[PDB]
């Protein structure tokens, strides 16, 4: 039967680590981190996710503010919000909550917040360093991922991974981070990574999916993943979070449970690591790392 | 057997379009575009494609210079002349030929060009733009990867494809291309792209490129693609360029392969063609200050 990767319990090891590191850096003399949330409209899952982020800061000692405003804001009022916080010498990080209204350009918004402050790992910048293998802030869901699977044990070096979807904020990043060179400035899992998405038959998923160590769903379809598409053994991660007046992932999970050496739940899952990593790079901010 | 791709022929017929592109641009009272090629040391392959470069260059009506230095220069030197370059106005594209010596941070130095007249794609606001969907320099020999596809009917969409290599000026570049949304600023190819490098087992590659509709192996590795790896009527595009009495082959196995592909490139005559045609596009590019 399959372990059933605890990812709750994950991000509190992880959180732990992070309240300590914090603590440490207070204790010598600098100030504690500032984090603020910018969080536009009333997308109850944004609201959700966002809170969550805002308990975990305030028990690993990061102090946070989430700034609220409504969907009718325009976009030069959003980035006159965005230019303030930047120069606001106590944030330390500043990430704006997506997705954001129809009308407000979001990849203009993203290259707005300065790339010292850009925990998101959304800035242009940080895109194009994460794709050179250079040091850079992580976007938080992908980094989760590979947590999941380092911490886990789960080896990847010459072992075959499927990622299901292309997002530039989920899914091509855990490519990147699976198939790029272990001795790298930032090291990724030297495996052999499919990347699949809307226009892949779902007869050409199941024939690479069969073939693959670690599958990794990250698309937002409701039982994408099922047994017959998985080998024994193999580990399955879930990233995809979908509502059915239920939440359930991508996979399949009473199937795939049988099926897989590890899954991964959801909710419970690959959730509390998005916000765990967060954590990590507030600190990382912090510090001035970069 | 196998629609052999002229590498060749396509990319003269490309400098032809860059030339009367060239041309229309002077005749309509612009500066004549300008390249710069700065080569650092005496790698031999090295100066036989800056040579290329520059003859496709004056092919096309492109003013160029190539400045050699020698390899003990320092990271200092280079970038005083590149910045010397940057504010030069008559200089339209600059490109820096890698490899570098050790001691020269190639990271720093891509970055150190100018991103309006950065011709290869390599700063890392054009990287990072490609992996976006954004417009975009793309890089030379990926965009003749995606040329040589493109002008030969070949389909994308739905499609299995393989990459060998994940090198960030090659292969990666090429992957991001291919897997990528048709309906984004740049477009991609819609396919399903699996990305194999230096630890993927022989064994596993090959069960992966019998999937493949397109096959393109940059790794550098004489014979290692090879007709039972392909499946029948695919196309197998062969980016590498090994010295094997010295001879150059590709990574395909090319009179195997020929025999099962239904297209293929040969090495040379290929993809290498290919990449000077698109740097001369991207040259025009830059001198017309579109991005
Ligand atoms: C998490 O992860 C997801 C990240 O996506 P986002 O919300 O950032 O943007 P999004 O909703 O555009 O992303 C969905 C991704 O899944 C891909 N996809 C769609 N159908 C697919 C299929 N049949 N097989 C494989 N891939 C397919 C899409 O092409 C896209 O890359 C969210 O949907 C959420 O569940
Ligand atoms: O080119 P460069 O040498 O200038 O850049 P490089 O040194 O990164 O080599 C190019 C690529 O060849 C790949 N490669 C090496 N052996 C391979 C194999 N057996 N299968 C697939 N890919 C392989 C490497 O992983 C690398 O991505
Ligand atoms: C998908 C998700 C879930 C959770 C979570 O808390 N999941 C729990 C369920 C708890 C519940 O059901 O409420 C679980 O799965 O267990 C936290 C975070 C995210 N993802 C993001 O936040 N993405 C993101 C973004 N949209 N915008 C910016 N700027 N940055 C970002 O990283
Ligand atoms: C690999 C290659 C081959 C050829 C070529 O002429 N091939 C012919 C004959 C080969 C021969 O004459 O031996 C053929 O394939 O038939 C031209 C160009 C490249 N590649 C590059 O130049 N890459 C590159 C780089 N190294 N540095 C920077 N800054 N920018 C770059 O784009």
């Amino acid at each position: 039967e399959a372990v059933v990767i605890s990812g709750r319990k994950l991000a509190q090891q992880i959180k732990q680590e992070v309240r300590q590191e914090v603590e440490e850096w207070v204790a010598s003399g600098n100030k504690r981190p500032h984090l603020s949330v910018i969080l536009v409209g009333e997308n109850p899952a944004s609201h959700s996710y966002v809170l969550n982020k805002t308990r975990a800061a305030a028990v690993v000692g990061i102090n946070s503010e989430t700034i609220m405003k409504p969907a009718s804001i325009s976009e030069e009022e959003l980035l006159n919000l965005i230019n303030k916080l930047n120069n606001d010498d106590n944030v330390d990080g500043l990430l704006v909550q997506l997705p954001l209204p129809e009308h407000i350009d979001e990849r203009r918004i993203c290259n707005a917040v300065s790339p010292d402050k850009d925990v998101d790992g959304f800035h242009v910048i940080n895109v194009g360093r994460m794709c050179l293998d250079q040091y850079s802030m992580l976007p938080a869901t992908p980094w989760g991922v590979w947590e999941i699977i380092k911490r886990t044990g789960i080896p990847t070096l010459g072992k075959n991974v499927v990622v299901a979807g292309r997002s530039k904020n989920v899914g091509m990043p855990i490519a990147m981070l699976l198939h790029t060179d272990g001795a790298h400035e930032r090291p990724g899992g030297d495996a052999t990574v499919t990347i699949s998405h809307r226009y892949t038959p779902k007869e050409q998923l199941k024939k690479h999916t069969i073939l693959a160590d670690i599958v990794i769903s990250a698309a937002g379809i409701p039982n994408l993943i099922t047994a017959d598409m998985i080998k024994e053994g193999a580990a399955v991660i879930d990233v995809g979070i979908n509502r059915v007046p239920k939440l359930v992932g991508d996979v399949d999970f009473e199937g795939v449970r049988q099926k897989a050496g590890y899954i991964t739940p959801v909710p419970g899952g690959v959730g509390p690591m998005t916000v765990a990593m967060l954590m990590k790079n507030t600190i990382i901010a912090a510090k001035k790392v970069l």
